[PDB]
Formats: C-alpha cells, structure tokens, sequence
C-alpha cells in the first residue's frame, strides 16, 4: 500500500481560499490487469489550473469521494511528469520506471501519486533510455512536466493552419515572451519561418530582445513600436526584403495589440487567438476584413487534439526529439521540491501567488 | 455623332470639392464590330462610390484621358442601368432597347452615355421583355440600377459560406434596417432560414419591427436588448425551440453591437463583415475565439466576384427573377432627374450630400 497527497477543494474559489492536503492510499498489490500507478516528479501551475479551480474554465475534474475525504472533493492540475512504478499483469505498453504524462485533461497533476489504466498515460522517454540509445541529451523534469500544452501549441499553431514558406514568409505574435512565443521562435529559426515579437517594454529590453532573437525571433520590436504607424515602412520593407509576406498573427493579447499585429499580415491573413489578456477583447479594424481578406480564428489545443491522437503523436514526437537532440530549449521553472516539511497545498499556493515571479514547477 | 457628359475628378478628395462635369463625344457612326452604345437609365450614389472617389478604398477606375481632358481623369460610380442604343456589326448579345449593367465594377456610372464592348455588359431583362415572358413584374428603373451591389451581397453572405438548415438554422444580423439588412431578412424568409435583427431603437419601434417581420426577420430586438445579457434568455428560447442553431452572424456595425451578436451564435459559429460604423472596430470576447469555435472574417462583393463571372451571374439571375416574381421589394430611392438645366456632378455632390435622407438615385 502507499500512501499518497492530493490537493483538493470542495467549493471554487481562489486557490489561496480553498485548497488543502488530503491524503489517500493506493492498493498497489491489487492492480487490476491493465491497471498502472505511478508516481508523480513534477507538475505545474499553469492558468487553466487555477481558471479550474476558480470554477471559471469551460472543462473541469470531477468532484469524487474517491480520494476518501470528508466531503465530494475535484483533484487540481492538467499538466504533468509521472514515473511509471508498478503495472498490471496485462500492462506492455510500459514498465517500471518509464516516463509518462497523462492521456487526457482534468487528470489531476497536484498530488504525489496516481493509479490509471495504461490508456489513461502516454509515454516519454526518460533520460536514462535517452543516454543509452546514443541521445545528446535527455528530458529534464520540467520538460517533461511542461510538454504536453505549450510546445505543442506553439508548434501545431505555426504548421497546421498555413503554410509558411521557408527563408521567405513571416508570422507575427504578441507576448513574445510567454512559454509558447518562446517555443514559437525556437520552432520558427527550426523550420525556416522569419517572425516578429512584439513585447511590452521593460527595464532590461536590450537583455530581452538579444534572447528572444537567440531563441529564434528575427525582429523585436515593443507594443509602442507595434501601435505606430509611423513604424509601418520599417515592417514592410522587412517583408519585401525577405521576397515572403506576413501570413498567420498569434494573439494572446487582445485589444490594441491584437490591433497592431493584425494590421502588420500581407492580405488574406489569418490571426490564431489562443489566450486573452483579463478583460481585454480581440479588437480588429473593419477595413482589414473587407479589404484584406483578414480571418480571426481560435485555437485550444485540448479542442484540436480531442479526436486526433495521431496528430498530436506526431507533434509530441517532434518535441521530445528536439530536446534529446538539444534544439530545444525551455523556460527555467521556479522549482518547489515537496519534502513533507509543508503541506502540498501549500507549496501549491505559494506558486499560484507566485505565478508573476516565473513558471511556478512543484517537484517530489 | 453623340455628345456626352461624365462626371469624372482628377485627383481624390471630397466629392464637393474634386468632381467635374466633362462633355465628350461618342460616334455612333464608327461602331467597332463588338461596341455597342448604351444611355444610362439611372444610377445611385453608395458609399463605395464616394470612398473611391476620396481615395479610401482600394478598387477604382485609372484615371485615363479616354474623356478627352488635359489630364489624366477618373470616372465615377460602379453601378447603374443603362439602355442599349446601337450595337456593332457582330454583336449578337444585345440589341437596341436592351437593359444592361456594367459586367465589372469601375466602369464609371455617373455620366450620360458610354461606349463600350458588348462583354462589358450583362443583360437584365427590360419591363416588355419580363411581360412577354409572362412573369407578374417587370423591374423598375431603381431595382435594375441597384442590382449589383446590395441585393448580391445580402444573398451570397447567407448562401456561400456556411450552410444554415432550411426551417431550423438561424442568422442574426446588426444594421437591421438598412439596404443589405432589408434584403438580407427577405432571402432568409425566401431560404426559409430563421433570423434575428438586430437594431437600434427609435421612436416608431412597433412599426418598424412590424414591417421588419413582414420582409421576413423571425424576431427583431434592439441594440439596447443585444447588450442585456438579461434579455438573453429571451434569445436562446428562440434558438432552442426551433430545433436548429445560430450558424451566421452579418456584422455592418463593430464594436459592442458586434460583440453582441457574436455572443449569440453557437459553438462554431462565423460572423462577416461587410461593413463598419467609423472607426469602431470589430470586438470579439477571446472566449468566443478559444472555447466556442469563433471565427471572424470579412465579405467584400467586389473581391468575391472579382474573377467569378459564373457566381455573379446566378446570383443575379435570382434576383432578377425574384424580382419579376415578385419575392423581394427593394428600398425606395431619392431619384433626381437630370434634364441638363443642372451641371450633371452637382446632381451627385448633392447626393453625396444628402445620402443620410435615403438612397440617392440620379436618373435620365
């Protein structure tokens, strides 16, 4: 038997208001034959976690007894790193000691163990198969924990959509530095497709744009320089110079910035909002619909891959090769390791608080 | 030989201050074997014509000095319907006393006369030919010179983009009493398509919602009911009795009343726009974009047929007969007849002038 910690709550509300610690035993010499536990390395604080919580995201866990509590009570987290330690008699997909992250959303990732089906799992490799099969490099924890949304995202939104032309057209996208526009100027130096970031000006802006452009973004230029018209020469005459045009925007802005990118795309544009800055809607001039075939479209990448385990198997390899061949790169999370000292929920807590410091990874 | 007057600028600004009057000669004693000579009937004054005209939108005549003037001049007006007076040696597809409409748009229709090719035309019946023909109606004056802009419109946004299941699927639109809006709720009564207009309030409010359902909107509300989401139970009763769902949103509006009917579709919903009240852009919620399905684009008339004789010419064939049929009424015009007392532009700056009193229609 082991004895596992969930974070829980029973009502929504703010993480800080409703979550705690509760813990529940898994049988682990009566597992089922398909059945699998294992246990968790790492998981995140991503924004749809605490939407979740909050009780304001479209999809949502179940509230159970099944962790025994006093109480129905929904388990927290969709993103995260387990290690595979025990598997049913009719378990071969995986084995002791693999890597995996979870098959579907609302799976539950704040909490030190979880028993599943093998289905309920997808397989990654770990750094020791990495090394052994001749790999450069191998998975950290956060990379593993963190793979299964943004570079996903960021890599489906820049090639399943349109079709860039390699050397020679651009995508343009707000929030240059959130997780998926860093992924997306990695993808983008990796596949040939020039891009411009917009940013908000900050006190180290020199620092910023040197890494974003190491990271893959040809041009950088700050939500000033995106609201001027003055600026537009400068804009197009990068796009002539390149012989391309600025086809696809990625919004996670809205407002004036989605305005600015949106007018910088060549004709029949198409613009992907795939998140929203609190209150502040995706804003378009009338005359880039009528008079340059503009398209403003969504993308959530739970939605996309729900009926496509093929492409997102695809995608998911791609990732995970470019990482054990070192041509990826992730953010560094905060790291809080779970040593018992302090209730689960606590460290949850703090990272939900401190989600403005960087991206906030619990560990076991 | 033929003496004409066209009005015509020879640089972009307000119509009261470029247009000119040009006298110019056709010689109707040197047909080429495909001219033919047309008189104008009458044509109106849209905003598309004064854009143009002001060197805000994108589609326009060349100036030329076709016209005989001392510099390069441009004509005006894209729609109007003209009389065919004298055709060449080997024009088959017109004769004399036919009724045509320019085949292209920038052909110039604010003047007298024209020569042109007989391809430079698309035939409409006239009111002997639909008699003989034995249909109930034959066209008006103002029904053939404003065929090609709003009634086109009205009809392809409903028809060629997504499919709405006859007796069950809905449209909403904003700008519910205008040209394309009138049009719009008589071809969605015709496709048996429910609809939804929406519009600003006023002091005859019953009347108008009266005369609205009469042309075929299923419910009317206003502005000020699009913007209570209070009022928004009201709306999705609608919806959900009728078995079908809100497809298709038209958009002439932006802002908040574009953010209203946006909210009213259902997952995987499209909004067009087809035109915008100044400087208020199109505002969509991020939400509707990443968990609804959203998509936003645009409707130009002109750029959709441009290229696409065949699409053009059904969906005025259509008209034409639902004319004749008589299954669609349009719009009264202002109609101002020129008998040449009046220098032929001030009949048009005067239109310009007074559009907001209703459709200005220059007739000869």
């Amino acid at each position: 038997m082991i004895t596992a910690q969930a974070v829980l709550y029973t009502q929504h509300g703010e993480p800080k208001d409703v979550l705690f610690t509760q813990s529940f035993e898994i049988d682990d010499d009566n597992l089922a034959p398909n059945e699998v536990i294992v246990k968790t390395l790492g998981s995140p604080v991503n924004p749809s976690d605490i939407n979740q919580i909050q009780g304001v995201y479209p999809s949502k866990p179940a509230k159970t007894t099944g962790f025994g509590t006093t109480e129905p009570a929904a388990p927290c987290g969709n993103e995260g790193l387990f290690e595979v330690i025990k598997v049913g008699s009719n378990v071969s997909s995986l084995e002791a000691g693999d890597w995996v992250i979870p098959s579907h959303v609302n799976f539950g990732t704040w909490r030190t163990h979880a028993l599943g089906n093998d289905d309920d799992f997808i397989k990654l490799p770990n750094p020791a198969q990495s090394k052994a099969n001749g790999k450069p490099n191998g998975l950290t924890i956060n990379q593993g924990a963190t793979i299964s949304v943004n570079p996903l995202t960021a890599y489906l939104m820049l090639t399943h959509y349109v079709k860039l032309t390699p050397g020679k057209d651009w995508f343009i996208q707000n929030g240059g530095t959130s997780a998926v526009g860093k992924y997306a100027s990695q993808i983008g130096k990796l596949l040939n497709f020039n891009s411009i970031s917009v940013i908000r000006d900050r006190p180290n802006l020199d620092e910023v744009v040197a890494s974003l452009k190491e990271l893959g973004a040809t041009q950088v230029i700050t939500e000033d320089q995106n609201n001027s018209r003055e600026f537009g020469p400068t804009i197009k005459e990068w796009i002539k110079q390149s012989g391309g045009e600025a086809k696809l925007a990625l919004n996670c802005v809205g407002g004036k910035s989605s305005t600015g990118i949106a007018r910088k795309l060549n004709n029949n544009g198409l613009m992907l909002t795939y998140g929203g800055m609190s209150f502040q809607p995706v804003t378009i001039p009338t005359s880039l619909y009528i008079f340059k075939n503009f398209t403003s479209a969504g993308f959530w990448v739970t939605e996309l891959l729900k009926n496509n385990k093929e492409l997102k198997t695809s995608t998911l390899n791609q990732i995970i090769a470019w990482y054990e061949e070192g041509k990826l790169t992730d953010a560094k999370s905060i790291e809080t390791l779970y040593d018992g000292t302090k209730p689960l929920h606590e460290l949850y807590q703090d990272g939900v608080a401190n989600s403005k410091d960087g991206k906030q990874l619990i560990t076991y």
